[PDB]
């Protein structure tokens, strides 16, 4: 599975790699990417009000540690045709820290 991560390290990754396009708080605004509040346990393509690609909506998985760990390594491999332009977080320790941050930040 996905080992535990350090949320402070994960927050730094989020700020430097994700925050340009995403907010996490309940009621936070959509930007280029969707607000991520309530992500874990919810299917792809479900943030209310955001215009997703058909590719994202079609994927149909439930976001959790394992699916995020695969996605964030290479987003376009996991969801071909997605409009999220993000090369990927290649190091597993960095993905794990980021996922620990997301699990807590989007509760
Ligand atoms: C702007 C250049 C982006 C950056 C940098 C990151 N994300 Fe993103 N993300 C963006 C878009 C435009 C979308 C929608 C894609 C589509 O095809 O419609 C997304 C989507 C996600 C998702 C899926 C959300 C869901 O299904 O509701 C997640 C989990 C996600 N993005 C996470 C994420 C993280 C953690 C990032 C930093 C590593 C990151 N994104 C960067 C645009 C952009």
């Amino acid at each position: 599975g996905v080992p535990a991560g350090d949320v402070e390290k994960g927050k730094k990754i989020f700020v430097q790699r994700c925050a340009q396009c995403h907010t996490v708080e309940a009621g936070g605004k959509h930007k280029v990417g969707p607000n991520l509040h309530g992500l874990f346990g919810r299917k792809t393509g479900q943030a209310a009000g955001f215009a997703y690609t058909d590719a994202n909506k079609a994927k149909g998985i439930t976001w959790n540690e394992d699916t995020l760990f695969e996605y964030l390594e290479n987003p376009k491999k996991y969801i071909p045709g997605t409009k999220m332009i993000f090369a990927g977080l290649k190091k597993p320790n960095e993905r794990g820290d980021l996922i620990a941050y997301l699990k807590s930040a989007t509760k």
